[PDB]
This record gives structure tokens, C-alpha cells and sequence, in this order.
């Protein structure tokens, strides 16, 4: 069957692992463990065809920045998510599109801009301000939480659409 390699980036604590789990066990963590690189494979069907989803949740903290060449090469498709309640993790997405492009070679890597935690209301990043990001990138933007599992599915499966496009 069809396998689909998404990698899911973006700085330290802003809910990559949580929105992974969220999809692929059902339940939130609320604990913060920080990730070195784990590994997720789920067969599912999405608008009709039955696939495998291998998903890599990555490291946020910087000490680990040497491992993203490698993740970016294999990966098909990428996730590249923030927090609403954290600037930095917003300007942040830039430095991990720029790697990408540089490593795929690529300004027409699948990719989806994904807002999380967006159940709370210390927000930071408006709406319009990461639409405008995701608009310059030629991606969609999603507000996901992790904790409510809104959006969730839907930002995966947005990803394999836009895997799906080229
Ligand atoms: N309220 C709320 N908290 C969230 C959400 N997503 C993650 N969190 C919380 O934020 C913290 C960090 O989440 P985590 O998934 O570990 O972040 P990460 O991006 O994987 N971190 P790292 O890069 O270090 O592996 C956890 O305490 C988690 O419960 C969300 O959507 N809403
Ligand atoms: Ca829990
Ligand atoms: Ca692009
Ligand atoms: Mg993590
Ligand atoms: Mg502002």
C-alpha cells in the first residue's frame, strides 16, 4: 500500500510530540518530556485509500539541530508547527523552511504551517499573521490543539494532501 514519510518540526515545547500522540493513540500528554527522535507507523484511510503513515516526531531543542539533515532528506512531507502562545516559535518556522528548501533543493516541498495549543488564550501569533507566513510559502495554515484534538486529524491528513499534489 501507499506510504506516506511526514516529519513533524518546530522548536522545543510547542506540542509536536503531544499533536503525534494525539493522533496516533487517542490521548494527550501533559507532560513535557523533551524528544530526541521517535518514530510513529499507523495504517489508515484517508479519502479512500487505506495508507501507512510514518511519522517522525523530532527534537526542538537546539541541541540537536545537527540531526535535522539527515530527517530532512527522508521525509516526504513536513509539519511544521508552532505554539500561538510563543513568538519565538513562530519566528522560529523560518530557519526549518530554510533548511528544507536547501536540503530537498526544493521551494515546492509539501509542507503545512500547524498552529498549536490553540485552546489557550495567552495568544501571541494572530491568525492573519501566520495565514500571511503559510500565503509566502504557498502552504496552508492550521490552528491545532493537542489537548482538545481539535484539528489534529485534520492537519495530518491536510499534509498527505499536499504530499498528494506533487
Ligand atoms: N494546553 C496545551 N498544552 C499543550 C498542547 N500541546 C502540547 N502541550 C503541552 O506542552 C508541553 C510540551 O509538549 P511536547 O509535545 O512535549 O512538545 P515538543 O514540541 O514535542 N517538545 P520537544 O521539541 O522538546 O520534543 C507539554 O506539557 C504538553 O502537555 C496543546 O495543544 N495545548
Ligand atoms: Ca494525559
Ligand atoms: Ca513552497
Ligand atoms: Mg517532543
Ligand atoms: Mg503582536
Amino acid at each position: 500500500m501507499t506510504e506516506y514519510k511526514l516529519v513533524v518540526v518546530g522548536a522545543g515545547g510547542v506540542g509536536k510530540s503531544a499533536l503525534t500522540i494525539q493522533l496516533i493513540q487517542n490521548h494527550f500528554v501533559d507532560e513535557y518530556d523533551p524528544t530526541i527522535e521517535d518514530s510513529y507507523r499507523k495504517q489508515v484511510v484517508i479519502d479512500g485509500e487505506t495508507c501507512l503513515l510514518d511519522i517522525l516526531d523530532t527534537a526542538g531543542q537546539e541541541e540537536y539541530s545537527a540531526m535535522r539533515d539527515q530527517y530532512m532528506r527522508t521525509g516526504e512531507g513536513f509539519l511544521c508547527v508552532f505554539a500561538i502562545n510563543n513568538t519565538k516559535s513562530f519566528e522560529d518556522i523560518h530557519q526549518y523552511r530554510e533548511q528544507i528548501k536547501r536540503v530537498k533543493d526544493s521551494d515546492d516541498v509539501p509542507m503545512v504551517l500547524v498552529g498549536n495549543k490553540c485552546d489557550l488564550a495567552a495568544r501571541t501569533v494572530e491568525s492573519r499573521q501566520a495565514q500571511d507566513l503559510a500565503r509566502s510559502y504557498g502552504i496552508p495554515y492550521i490552528e491545532t490543539s493537542a489537548k482538545t484534538r481539535q484539528g489534529v486529524e485534520d492537519a495530518f491528513y491536510t499534509l498527505v494532501r499536499e504530499i498528494r499534489q506533487h
